[PDB]
């Protein structure tokens, strides 16, 4: 018949997996820890230039620390640095990547600096690159401390004029200290784009158009680039959606068990269900992927490797790719809103980070806690305290890793900016997470 399995040599986000979370999450296993509100502050040193040029506060949004090749927190003449993107509260969509930093021994939010914008509004017209001249937004990505002590980003070109073309970029960005307590961001350099996607292995902008995806809510994306290096080996483990090859978007998608996992009676009434029903289209459509391109000691591309994982039938949106290595194995994580799933039980105002193992970097990722649920946050995006992003960072000894996030803080008084989350740890053995009792953190802290 039409039914059939293929799971095109990859790992999967499954229905099965999904549909178990509902009524797991429920517990402070999972749950994102309540914060403090009146404690909550606005990130002091983030202000900026609005359009019209009057001096204003941020909301800062995404961050990511800068790390070394393992993950771990780098440390840069005896700074810790933050990349976020961050831009004016009401003029819409602009986002720019700034650096804060922090005395490595320094605790309070008040103790982040800011640096200023890693780029000027110049600096993507500099380079002879086929995407960066297109560039209208500075998305997602991480920072990595190279054996040569530079400081090396990645991020997302993209082009809201080029149908929200997404590219893979990198630059290393020079710094100074013009005296004991400042950082400065001179300029940036090697400056040019890595990857926009293939077709067969990742979906194209092309691809997204050609389908008419504007008028299908067809989601197309190609960023969060996450540097991890393995056995001499570099990478990048970013957020995209499959191509042509690898298991595509489409109505016969709906007939694939690999997506479903579980039973054939299982397979056979979500299937009729998903066919029958409004989210025929969302779930036909829903084939995010979080792939992995292997790149040279210049950091061009050497090769576009298959996916480590799909949500084929789930979501379109599996954001914030992250991997690093504990304990002799692969963690790889990304997050997830329950608004773009199609998942019975899940609903508008579900976020979730969601977690995977496997023995090696390119192998089978099976789920953590089962079900692969890692955090579960479901305040309402008016309260105060909503976080997003969240992002583990591994630490250089124990079992816990910290979370960051972002804290939108849109409350009726003041403080009024989106600014850092206090972070908190989560506990990971083998393959079972948890959060860690009663012990959040600073506000944007890197580093038990
Ligand atoms: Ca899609």
């Amino acid at each position: 018949s039409k039914d059939f399995n293929n799971s095109y040599g990859i790992s999967h986000i499954t229905r099965d997996n999904m549909v178990k979370i509902p009524q797991q999450q429920n517990s402070d296993q999972f749950k994102v820890p309540a914060f403090d509100e009146s404690t909550i502050k606005n990130i002091a040193s983030a202000k900026g230039k609005n359009a019209s040029g009057n001096t204003i506060d941020l909301d800062v949004w995404d961050s990511w620390p800068l790390q070394n090749a393992d993950g771990t927190v780098a440390t840069y003449h005896g700074y810790q640095i933050v990349f976020a993107l961050a831009g004016d509260p009401k003029d819409s969509n602009d986002t720019s990547v700034y650096l804060f930093y922090k005395k490595a021994g320094d605790k309070s939010i008040d103790s982040w600096k800011n640096a200023g914008r890693v780029f000027k509004d110049s600096d993507k017209f500099v380079p002879n690159d086929p995407h960066l001249k297109n560039q209208t937004q500075e998305w997602s990505g991480s920072g990595t401390l190279t054996k040569d002590g530079k400081v090396r980003l990645f991020y997302t070109d993209y082009s809201g004029k080029q149908y929200g073309k997404q590219t893979l970029t990198t630059a290393q960005v020079n710094m100074s200290q013009p005296n004991d307590n400042t950082l400065k961001v001179d300029g940036v350099e090697d400056y040019k784009s890595i990857f926009d996607g293939d077709g067969k292995i990742y979906q194209t902008v092309q691809q997204f158009i050609d389908e008419g995806g504007y008028d299908t809510g067809d989601n197309h994306t190609l960023r969060d680039p996450h540097y991890i290096e393995d056995n001499g080996h570099k990478y990048l483990v970013f957020e995209a959606n499959t191509g042509t090859e690898d298991g595509y978007q489409g109505e016969d998608s709906l007939y694939n068990r690999a997506y479903y996992g579980g039973n054939n009676p299982f397979f056979q009434s979500e299937k009729k269900k998903l066919l029958e029903g409004s989210n025929k289209e969302k779930a036909s459509l829903a084939n995010g992927a979080l792939g992995i391109i292997e790149l040279n000691d210049d950091y061009t591309l050497k090769k576009v490797m298959k996916p480590l994982i799909t949500s084929n039938t789930v979501t379109d949106e599996i954001e914030r790719a992250n991997i690093f290595k504990k304990d002799g194995k692969w963690y790889l994580f990304t997050d997830s809103r329950g608004s773009a799933m199609t998942i019975d039980g899940i609903g508008q105002d579900d976020v979730y980070m969601l977690g995977y193992v496997s023995n090696t970097l390119t192998g089978k990722y099976k789920p953590l806690n089962d079900t692969g649920l890692v955090l579960h946050m479901d305040l309402d995006p008016n309260d105060k305290t909503f976080t997003y992003s969240h992002f583990a960072v591994p630490q250089t000894k124990g079992d816990n890793v910290v979370i960051t996030s972002y804290m939108t803080n849109r409350g009726f008084y003041e403080d009024n900016h989106s600014t850092f989350a206090p972070s908190f740890l989560v506990n990971i053995d083998g393959s079972k997470t948890s959060v860690v009792k009663d012990r959040v953190l600073e506000q944007g802290q890197l580093t038990v």
